[PDB]
């Protein structure tokens, strides 16, 4: 027991805490941020410091009857690369034939140059690899129609275009930026005769999240529950919503009235709300949260808000107050390898002490450290490194439900039929798995202006998209 | 278009609204009655009016790694019977072959004398009908263990023993009052020449709920999420609870010391809270309710929290308020047969009705009518009808969760350790499926003395698993 530390810690769990107030002011601004956003910038949209509020080109939710012949998807996030064919019969129904593959960590590094080729053709040679094992006896000329989940930032200019604006993520490949992804990965197909297989479709990992939902949410279970929120907190975090056309001012004012002619009345929005407030008007800031972002971080000045609330970045910030303590004379690092080694404390590391027991000495919080960077620890440095967790993981979830209040408050859509409530698709081994995080975001739904009479009224389901439905779904609206 | 029947209308509906003074005034009287029926009666049990309060002899929650050999279950609910065979895997794991079948009508008519030699040969059958479709190589030449799930107050003596206290529901076989159901069962299976299978366990199909729970519930989720209610809200409504065997007064002192030194230190309680408030000493009450539990009711004085809430009489609520509404004048019944037809409308008619919209002119609600009872309907005497139902089914929701508040509270069931929460097992036709009921008793949870932190730590969910693992489990453990 030592009680400058405990002081220390204590003081440190307080630099974490988010009030009601706070809530409210950062729900406020994110509306103003949403409303900013969907005005057109005459800069540069990879200089643009605001939310990105990026139109998708989808303006219609799955009612669950579309069918179709099978449709072809390919699915890169931040972890894994997935080939699928779906096969959607309709009726909430669909067949699906997946491959899922670690991204091997040659993207990730940068001893080694990295190239868009690199990407394109591993992600094209995958797809030969998916023909040739699940459709062998397809002609070779089939016309296939793929979709394509793209989980990144993209200035998507029609369901099929759209030029990646930056990396995210950890993945470091310095000419993809400005380019098409889907002509990079097109091309790549082409060579290697798969010209057959047309990537007719481009949806970021949200919009997918939304339409798969949209489209298996059983007739009972979407009379009384409506999906209004795709939305990830895994890797990266990030959220899609249906905004008006009306509203969408940088939105060529001539497609706006070819599509209301056409009956559409929404257009899907993928916020990209991990870039939510870059300039850190508003959104709470410690230290440990800058140097994150101006040393660590691959995007220094873009996706603050995500470097406060994903699971890439969690662990990173337990570093950092770690070695500030042991600055301070106040903690022993003994021999361990936390030092000169960014990202050796993962949030799967935290997973293991967020909800560790006394009962047991905090044996796992023991093991989870020595297993990953041989950190020795005594009971009382337990007790307090937890109270360090909880206060990071808390202030993760209570900032990760800001964008959702304000997206429901913005399209009021709390307002539905009798009984009817509003369904948040979520996904994201943070929100699924860590322990706890899914039940703080309910509380500061409550504490937000919502408050627990709107909180509710939503429900924050996990909805994995990992098949490709959502693409899916998009390649069978589109042409060949 | 009738300014009189709206306002008549609008007066009914008022009479069935719960407000939160009268939840936290039924939450503290559900914890008196719960202390006074764990003493023991000092009186016959079939002429206690307290709350049952019943001793199932099950003490220990399934760890989920339980496994054995194939084991068989029994389930007699009100409307359907079902036999089936369950091979615990272990590891949350379970292989299940079931056959499900209608009681026949035959045991519902009092026309004709019905015996329970009748209900038990018809059951017995049925089960060698089972073991010859599934199990035909080894219908007569295994020991097989069967765990009986009988949905009915049963005086429970042992985990294998138990003498019909009265039957509820559409059910009435007069000498099986007093009867040991296992007995008559094993008698009939015996007759048949399934003497090889024996009955050695009889539970409450709230008991069998709280038991696969257990069992089912995942590590990770049963980390934060510890089963403490397994309840039932389909024909009719009940739960039962984990009581300290230090509480269980009305058990003999010797079983109570024997059982603690054994190492337990709990016992599961069905608690029959259909039976809450008999005497109607502060329950919600219309006319009614009393003409209901009077002159349509086959246990009069009996079980009136029950004919509030559960599905068998929701839907008699409403015939009789339309009878009450003819009489005046206000509303024309014209060609109908709800006079004289006793629970011709049912709950599921009226899940037609509760979130039927206006938009289709209520065309749902209109045909339920009309395959119901023949009732022809206008638009305006639909929206009417419309709004006597969501009277009925919100009262039915908040009185529905004053049990489950009370036992929370008066367990502490809440106080746990950091991010747990607690999961209350809901099975049974009204909560599964009756849209908005699960969505009501969270708002009357939020009203409750827990109040709204306390119903985001409350998880209603929908087994998903049934009461023929919950038997099983118990079969595992006894001798054959
Ligand atoms: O994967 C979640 C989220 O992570 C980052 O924020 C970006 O790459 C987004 O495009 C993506 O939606
Ligand atoms: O089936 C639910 C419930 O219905 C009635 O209340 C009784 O028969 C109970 O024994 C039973 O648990």
């Amino acid at each position: 027991s030592d009680p400058k530390l405990t002081k220390a810690v204590d003081s440190i769990c307080d630099q974490f805490i988010v009030t009601k107030s706070k809530i409210s002011q950062l729900t406020e601004y994110f509306i103003d941020c949403m409303e900013k956003g969907l005005e057109p910038c005459e800069s540069d949209i990879s200089q643009n410091k605001g939310l990105p509020m990026i139109p998708t080109f989808v303006t219609d939710k799955p009612s669950g009857q579309e069918h179709g012949v099978t449709m072809l998807a390919a699915d890169l996030g931040g972890t894994n690369f997935r080939v699928c064919s779906v096969e959607l019969l309709g009726n909430h129904e669909f067949k699906i034939e997946q491959e899922k593959s670690k991204i091997p960590t040659f993207f990730f590094q940068d001893d080694h140059h990295v190239t868009s080729k690199d990407l394109f053709q591993h992600m094209a040679l995958i797809t030969h690899q998916f023909l040739t094992k699940h459709h062998k006896d397809v002609i070779q000329d089939y016309k296939w129609k793929m979709g394509f989940t793209f989980s990144y930032p993209v200035d998507q200019t029609s369901l099929s275009s759209g030029k990646l604006i930056r990396w995210t993520k950890g993945f470091k490949i310095g000419d993809t930026v400005g380019q098409d992804v889907v002509q990079l990965f097109q091309q790549e197909l082409n060579d290697i005769g798969l010209s057959n297989v047309h990537v007719v479709a481009l949806t970021n990992d949200t919009t997918g999240t939304l339409l798969a939902r949209c489209y298996a949410s059983s007739d009972a279970a979407r009379a009384i529950n409506e999906p209004v929120i795709g939305c990830i907190f895994g890797t990266g975090t990030n959220g899609c919503y249906m905004e008006k056309l009306e509203n969408i001012h940088k939105l060529d004012p001539a497609s706006r009235e070819e599509l209301l002619s056409q009956g559409k009345t929404h257009m899907c929005i993928n916020t990209e709300w991990g870039s939510f407030d870059n300039e850190l008007n508003h959104l709470p800031t410690t230290s440990y949260d800058i140097k994150i972002d101006q040393q660590f971080s691959t995007n220094p000045g873009f996706h603050l808000f995500e470097k406060r609330v994903s699971g890439l970045y969690l662990g990173e910030i337990l570093r950092n107050i770690l070695l500030d303590l042991e600055k301070q004379e106040l903690f022993d690092l003994k021999e361990s390898v936390l030092k000169n080694n960014p990202f050796i404390l993962t949030t799967e590391t935290l997973s293991h002490i967020e909800i560790d027991t006394v009962e047991n000495d905090l044996q796992d919080t023991r093991d989870a450290l020595l297993k990953a960077a041989d950190l020795e620890t005594t009971f009382e440095e337990r007790v307090l490194i937890q109270k360090l967790v909880r206060a990071i993981s808390r202030r993760a979830a209570f900032l990760a439900a800001v964008p959702i209040a304000a997206i429901l408050i913005k399209t009021n859509a709390l307002n539905q039929s009798y009984h009817c409530q509003v369904e948040v698709g979520c996904d994201g081994s943070v929100v699924e798995h860590y322990p706890g995080f899914r039940s703080m975001m309910r509380h500061a739904l409550a504490l937000s202006p919502i408050g627990p009479e709107g909180e509710r009224d939503v429900h924050l389901r996990i909805s994995k998209d990992g098949s490709g439905v959502g693409a899916a779904l998009c390649a069978l609206h589109a042409n060949y």
